[PDB]
């Protein structure tokens, strides 16, 4: 019970600091973490030491040659334990010092360093659904369905906003951590929510979202509920869950940048399948259950773009159409995507001209 | 659980500021909201940026041309997240920049801006009933009725004031927000309560009332209950819910302003139907279940006025009668009325002298 | 849930001030209340404005001429909302500015003003029983009885003090309110408790007791329990509940004031029925269930007085007999008496020498 | 659990027989019983032996001289244990062989023998409410009220007929027992029911009703509920419980017997209080909570008769009016009356022509 | 509990017989009943005596002239009490021996007798929904909805057939009663079922349906559920409840009866509104919530005929088309219709050739 825990957490900690290292596991979806005591507060991520873990217990190596490296990547303030304690998102490397199969950050970071003069900015909309520990969505009638979609999107009242406590707590944990949380909203399916992260330049998009995600799970853990990023948690007449990625370069944000937005969309229109394969951890099999062309989605087989069009693969927000500068929104990525794969694909297709 | 939450909400938030944008959806009764992060604290409503939402998810636009505009109208302090965070009432406009069908603030503002030298003040009494999530009123016997009306009005005791925690929390949240809450009371039906908002000049009446209604639903949300503004939530020998609108111009508040009170009433007497059509979101259908001439209502079909008379369409409070100045009370609006429609009707009829 | 509420109640409220107006309804026993926002903290009760309420919803007037006046009488600090908020006990008057039928303060006050040189002080022992919301006393076995009386009077232990949280909370609320709470004790019946208010001079007795009673009902409301002031809430072999009124004048408090105590008691002995009628709201029919001559009561039909005698109509406490000065205790008033009625009878009989 | 019991009750019993002796206790309303084993089946009430009991445990005598007599009066078949076992209604006599204070049958029987040539028949409508173990009517919302009266009289459906199982079981028990049960209906108040016993000649009315009542309390015991015969078990806007006594003599049953019916009513009109005193066990005090003139009752203070009039003290049913023969309905008796008292009074007033 | 009851119901009852009289109340939809003991088993309905009831406790007369007549119309065996016990359906008459406002049988019998030579047969399909005591359909998630319609029509399994015990019990009860039950099926909405009663000549259609309805409510009572005949019990994407009245005359059943089926469908096309007013007890307002044109209904405002067309007002079943004889199906009657009013309209329009 969390009133007991809180008494303990009030105890002055002293000169020692806790650092919780976080990594992506052998599934490409699951996050793992563990804590060490440091002698003093690190002033930045470069002062954090390297560490390691049992790769055989995360599906990433064999028991008899099991140590796998953790190398600090991004440091944040720990909103579960307060200052001076830290969260550290790490990269994983194998016994031979090569990146792990699910270390998609390594290549992504290199790609972003190469296009830094164009200052690529990303804003990702992590939709997700709150679930009871029993597998059924939070607040839903037991063995049953609430009333049809309509009243839950941005809704207020015990009869339609299910789980706001998580959202509020997460929002505040992120602000404390230093994660660039841009906003939040209740979504179309009851118990389904959203937070936006951005705009983040370069590799920091992936960094900030993954830590954002870790904070969601730890937060939910405290409330005794589960966050799912599955793109279609409830089959049938219920909305799925995406991770719309908004994107802009410097040129796109300048006066008449819409020219370049349109060039970018044109390029994406030729590399649809490649992006579908980049946009969920099962190469597109997961989005196959969301991207149906209903429930505010595009069909998985058909590329389209349009102004203010929540049925298109890419939407140009009304604002951006009017102002003729800004960003476009790629609506194809699954809620369970790896932002390093999503953001890397966008750079390769839009800035590096791969085909 | 709420204790877990409070721990997170004790964390210092830093330099960034949260702004919750609030609007009226396609039903004209539901409120919607969402939050953006800003780089610093806005010093007034004019410093808040425009925004937009998916109008196809609120019954206001089509999926494939869905964005709709949010334009800040009224800013308040957020009593759920504390300073420096904000609540922002917005007006909704369509893809073509025109007011949404349920944007009744737009016209109403213009009408208030035109009669501002007469400083119209309004006081609205929002009644509402607290409901369990099972659709049965809060504190009522499961599947059953509490004892007859009599002891609940302005009552005190666990056996008669059902839900005061909400009432107390909402009163304090409003005060902190900057909402001009004038008072509150337990009401005749058990689980039913009231807050008064006013006196508010002009367009601020609708602004304050709508934000007050938002705060109530959010407060109720924390307590795992629902507030309903339905004008007759329980049929039979149980009181309905109204939104009595108290109204005065500068002339009515001066010595012998009763003269002008009587004139406003005389004009209201000829435009009863038009007011009934303006007094709920279904043009009088919701009020048909309440305005019966019983349970301290007037009959929907009959206009009447009277001093201290809780059965008339209009009541002149005893105070006003004695002092020969003040305001009159229009007792016809439904609990679920849109105050912009209500206040605008009163201006058109009483100040702009419209007929038909 | 009360943890949620406390978060809202920690919000700084700002410049505006809440004033909870409190009055006695048409039953002469029920308390009612409602709140208004004021622009600044009032510093005397007189700075509070008159108000009014619907008398048709408290059984005191008709709906079609309904407003009834609230005139502030006594002001206290609000222990539910904190400084700068206020509780205000009021007098009720009719449409014609005459006192309500259940406004017994009006005459009482005038009677105290006639004898102010004699400085009458009162001390009232409010006994009450804590009840579950199901009508069964708090802590009692479900559908049954605890063990017999003996161990509960002034008792300590989870198995004998039922409901101390309420008592401790109310003690502190009154101290903060500025109500002159003299003490408290667990009583003979389990779930039954007592608080003493005094000594209060003149009209303040009734003011303080009524506010104490209001504060008790509000406190119980928080704990999800009911206080009953019924004089015999459980029939049979269980103590009833009275409101022992201790009384003295200047003369009685001075050296050898026992002479005047005894003179007062002789006047009381000739006016027993008149007092009984004044000592509950049903003119003696409620006390007929308590004043049995058992369970530390006198029989309703006989007058008797004695030193240290918990069976007499009047008791002279041992201390007072010994010091030959102080006060006497009238043990006849019902727990649900109206203190304005009790204190006034005492003055008329003992100081104004009335007969009738 | 009744399945366990039912297996034991399938065991064939053997040659021995069980007789449960039943009597009225010191309260005049409470029924007592105990069982003895007999060598063989009695073929009538006269082959049953006298017995006794502890009067000091039924409020009827002193511990130290306590045995009181039981003399068989009416024998019936036992529907709880089946043939060949028996229920026996007894008269109670004191140590000195005189009738007990609550043995009203002894005087009744004589009065019936004084007029047996006119063959008095009676039918009584025992109304009663089923209550939970918790003191609250069966099927009612916990701590609350079902919907208003209207749908429950002769109702069918889970949401309006509460406790038919009891009614059905009892009906069948009485028939088996040999009680002259005439019919049943659900009543106006939810969980309130009725059975009619009749028509019974003379003393057998009281005999049959008391045994009917015993069978009812027994049946209820199996189902874990209580029957109350209180005349007003829920105060306010709910029907109370009566025991309408329908009455006729041979003259009244013959052609143009209405002549004599109206004579009978004229005599009763002059002895109203006398009958109210005979019509509940507290000589009228219980009926003062029921006979209000509302809820299909007469006013306790007023005598009246009318054809088909459920507000009158006496009702001549339409059937009887049309045919000009039959009987009349005394609607004054309480649900908790002693039928020996009611039946005795009617004979004294109507047939023996007493005045006083 | 029901195990206790069944023990009692195994007691052999002896020579007396229970007759439960059943009637339609002031609502036109409510069934009432009550029971009397008879000296022997009646063999024909004509043997059963007239009776009466309190019309003032059923909304059919005033307290002070309240008796209303019951005249036995149709007799059946009682499946709740078994042979030799009877269910009797009655007609209600007023104090002045005229038909009660809701006795629609009286006129219908005269119409039926006019066309006895055309031997009119009806078959009615009583659709109904099983509800919990709590107002929510049986088996539905609590506060929630089950999965979309599709798998429930004629479904099998704990996840799609909700309440078969009721259906099976009712089927068997009707067959024992003597009610002409033609079949049953689970329906499209979960918890919604169907039973067919037919084919019944003339006035015996209404008689059989109404008793069937009684038997259903009674059976549901046993199980602690409610049956509703509301035509649209759950709003939205859920089927409503009809009472499809199939119909033929002797000409229509003979070879090439389709000729006369079509002539009758033609006469019905010109009296749509008349029939809509005849087809629910609120003159069409209830059917307004069901006859939308969706959920296998026709639009209330539109007449249509069609072979195998479940969207049509009238459906000619494939069978009847292929064989050019039989009957046609009026799909317009609400689940809560009075069969006497439905079947009367059909004879009037089709056989008596009425207009306007
Ligand atoms: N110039 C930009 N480049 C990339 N992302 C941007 C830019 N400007 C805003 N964003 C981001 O786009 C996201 C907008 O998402 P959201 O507000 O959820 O819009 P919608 O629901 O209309 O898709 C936010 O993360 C925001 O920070
Ligand atoms: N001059 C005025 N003009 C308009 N409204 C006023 C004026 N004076 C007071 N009011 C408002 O009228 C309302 C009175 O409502 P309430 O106190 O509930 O009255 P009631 O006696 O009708 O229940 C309050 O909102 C109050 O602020
Ligand atoms: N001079 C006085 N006049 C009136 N009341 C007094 C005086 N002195 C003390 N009292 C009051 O009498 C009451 C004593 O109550 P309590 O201690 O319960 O007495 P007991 O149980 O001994 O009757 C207290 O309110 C106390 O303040
Ligand atoms: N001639 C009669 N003399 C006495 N009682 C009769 C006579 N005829 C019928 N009764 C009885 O009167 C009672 C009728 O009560 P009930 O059927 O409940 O009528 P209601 O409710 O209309 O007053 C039954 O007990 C019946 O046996
Ligand atoms: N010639 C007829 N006249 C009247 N009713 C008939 C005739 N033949 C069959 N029926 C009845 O019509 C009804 C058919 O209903 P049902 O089997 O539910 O039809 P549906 O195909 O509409 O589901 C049954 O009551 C059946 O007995
Ligand atoms: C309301 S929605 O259009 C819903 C998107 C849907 N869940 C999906 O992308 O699958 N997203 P948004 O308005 O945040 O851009
Ligand atoms: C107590 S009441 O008369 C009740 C009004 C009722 N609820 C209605 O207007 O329907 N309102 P108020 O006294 O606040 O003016
Ligand atoms: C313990 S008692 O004697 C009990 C008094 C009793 N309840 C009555 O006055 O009815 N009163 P006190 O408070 O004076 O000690
Ligand atoms: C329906 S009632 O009028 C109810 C009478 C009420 N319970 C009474 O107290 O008398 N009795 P009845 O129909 O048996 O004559
Ligand atoms: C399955 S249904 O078409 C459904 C009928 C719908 N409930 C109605 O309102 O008629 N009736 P039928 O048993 O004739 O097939
Ligand atoms: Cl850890
Ligand atoms: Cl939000
Ligand atoms: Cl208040
Ligand atoms: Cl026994
Ligand atoms: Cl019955
Ligand atoms: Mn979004
Ligand atoms: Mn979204
Ligand atoms: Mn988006
Ligand atoms: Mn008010
Ligand atoms: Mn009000
Ligand atoms: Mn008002
Ligand atoms: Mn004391
Ligand atoms: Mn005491
Ligand atoms: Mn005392
Ligand atoms: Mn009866
Ligand atoms: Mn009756
Ligand atoms: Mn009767
Ligand atoms: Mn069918
Ligand atoms: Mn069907
Ligand atoms: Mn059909």
């Amino acid at each position: 019970n969390k009133g007991i825990k809180q008494v303990y957490m009030s105890l002055p900690q002293g000169e020692k600091v806790q650092a919780m290292y976080i990594w992506i596991d052998g599934t490409g979806e699951g996050l793992r973490c563990k804590t060490r005591t440091l002698d003093s507060e690190p002033k930045c991520v470069e002062e954090l030491p390297e560490w390691n873990f049992d790769g055989s217990s995360t599906l990433q190596s064999e028991g008899s040659n099991s140590d796998m490296y953790l190398v600090p990547a991004a440091m944040f303030r720990d909103p579960f334990r307060k200052d001076p304690n830290k969260l550290v998102l790490c990269e994983v490397f194998k016994y031979n010092r090569r990146p792990a199969e699910t270390n998609l950050r390594h290549t992504c970071k290199r790609i972003m360093d190469m296009v830094s003069n164009q200052h690529p900015w990303f804003g990702m909309e992590q939709e997700y659904t709150l679930m009871g520990t029993d597998g059924h969505p939070f607040g839903w009638p037991s063995n049953g369905f609430p009333g049809p979609q309509g009243p839950y999107y941005c809704g207020v009242g015990a009869d339609r906003a299910y789980g706001r406590d998580i959202v509020e707590a997460h929002y505040r944990a992120c602000l404390y951590a230093g994660v660039k949380i841009a906003g939040t909203n209740a979504e179309v399916m009851p118990a389904q929510w959203e937070f936006q992260i951005g705009p983040c330049e370069g590799i920091s998009m992936g960094d900030h979202l993954w830590v954002a995600r870790f904070i969601l799970h730890r937060v939910c853990e405290d409330f005794g509920v589960i966050a799912t990023f599955d793109p279609k948690p409830i089959p049938g007449n219920w909305n799925g869950a995406g991770c719309h990625t908004n994107f802009s370069t410097k040129a796109m944000r300048e006066e008449n940048g819409l020219k370049y937005i349109e060039e970018a969309i044109e390029k994406l229109s030729k590399r649809h399948q490649y992006h579908i394969r980049a946009y969920d951890p099962k190469g597109g099999l997961d989005n196959a259950r969301r991207l149906t062309g209903f429930h505010e989605t595009s069909n998985i087989n058909d590329f389209s773009a349009g102004v203010a069009n929540r049925s298109a693969s890419i939407r140009i927000p009304r604002t951006v159409g009017q102002e003729k500068k800004g960003y476009f929104e790629d609506r194809r990525p699954s809620a369970n995507c790896d932002p390093f794969s999503v953001t890397e694909a966008l750079i390769r297709t839009c800035l590096l001209n791969e085909t």
